């Protein structure tokens, strides 16, 4: 079929959902596209190049809150940005693992620069704004990775529990992690605000 | 050589540092131990069983702050627990990925139950204490995963930056992520405290 970049991404994403990240291979991608492996090689040099591209295109296509709305507070931005990033990560099987393979790509530079500048325009130093943005990113990624690895590990093998842990798993599995994620997100934001408003005061 | 459980773990950990998680195989483990693959199979049924065991033994051996000190505050416990968990995760190549393969194992039940009970004894509901413990876990795991994947991806391929991002990478690479981790950790803890002390007040 067609092997323009967009079409190759479409197929690779379709394949990722079928196989997961570990099981995705350029050989399987060539099969899905109806082509020979050396043909695919002209377009996609190896799995790593493919994964790097997926990490970018997943956010380009499905992360709709990269940028603040006009007039938006930094708090509200971090909240909306996190919710969007989580959704985009969860959209594809092993999505968090796909993301983590790389740091910002050149096509992402303008976006992430704008985010860093936005925090500095709202009273943060570059360093403290980077600390906040990174903390949100890492908390979000960790939460998704946990969900997605539990989905995986369930396919290899199943799972005398003590009472609070029993209850905690029952609670942690009453939704897809969303309550825990949102509650932690608010805690994080509030801690950043306390820190910011403190200025040079001992806090 | 010897194939008691302890000795197999020792060798597998040694191998993990040599290969990383994706490149670790039971075939390579059998080679390191000087044995045939069917011999190893009697002891270790597959890679997943091996990884599950490593996730547990890495913490048993190297996470020394599972439990609070007598009289310790919940804040100080979460801090010390996080620092220890991070160190243990960072100790082995792809350690965060090793951890994420599983939820608490039976040999961990008493430990994690004690942690959940400890939060409830310090004013949290089980749910809100679980929210805090999970948030710390996920933030810590996300931060480590980012560091460890950057170490990996560097071996496949290297890396016009805009100025804040340039500076952010220079800042994010001035240590091994420790400043960013510790600053986020304090933000998280403080947000949990604000929430706890609020009780039923609009906050
Ligand atoms: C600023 C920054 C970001 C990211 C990142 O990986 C990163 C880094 O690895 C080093 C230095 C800075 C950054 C994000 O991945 C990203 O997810 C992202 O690419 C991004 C985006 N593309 O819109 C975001 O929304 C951000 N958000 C989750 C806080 C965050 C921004
Ligand atoms: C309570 C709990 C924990 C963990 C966990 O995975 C988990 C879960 O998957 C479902 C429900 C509850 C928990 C931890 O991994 C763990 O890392 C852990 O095993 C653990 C430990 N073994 O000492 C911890 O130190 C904890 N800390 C990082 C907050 C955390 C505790
Ligand atoms: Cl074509
Ligand atoms: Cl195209
Ligand atoms: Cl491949
Ligand atoms: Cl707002
Ligand atoms: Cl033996
Ligand atoms: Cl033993
Ligand atoms: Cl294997
Ligand atoms: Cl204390
Ligand atoms: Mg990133
Ligand atoms: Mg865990």
């Amino acid at each position: 079929s067609r092997l323009n970049r967009e079409s190759v991404i479409d197929a690779a994403l379709e394949l990722l959902n079928e196989t997961g990240i570990d099981g995705l291979t350029t050989r399987k991608l060539a099969q899905k596209l109806g082509i020979e492996q050396p043909t695919l090689y002209w377009h996609v040099k190896n799995k790593r190049a493919l994964l790097d591209a997926l990490a970018v295109e997943i956010l380009a296509r499905h992360h709709d809150y990269s940028l603040p709305a006009a007039g938006e507070s930094w708090q509200s931005f971090l909240r909306n940005n996190a919710m969007s990033f989580r959704r985009a990560l969860l959209r594809y099987r092993d999505g968090a693992k796909v993301h983590l393979g790389a740091r910002p790509d050149e096509k992402q530079y303008d976006t992430v620069e704008t985010q860093l500048r936005f925090m500095t325009e709202n009273g943060f130093s570059l360093r403290d704004g980077l600390y906040a943005i990174s903390a949100v990113s890492h908390f979000t990624l960790g939460a998704v990775l946990e969900q997605q690895e539990h989905t995986a590990a369930l396919t290899d093998r199943p799972a005398n529990l003590p009472p609070l842990l029993r209850e905690a798993l029952q609670i942690m599995d009453s939704d897809d992690g969303e309550q825990a994620f949102l509650h932690g997100l608010e805690s994080l934001i509030r801690g950043f605000e306390v820190q910011l408003t403190a200025l040079l005061q001992i806090v």
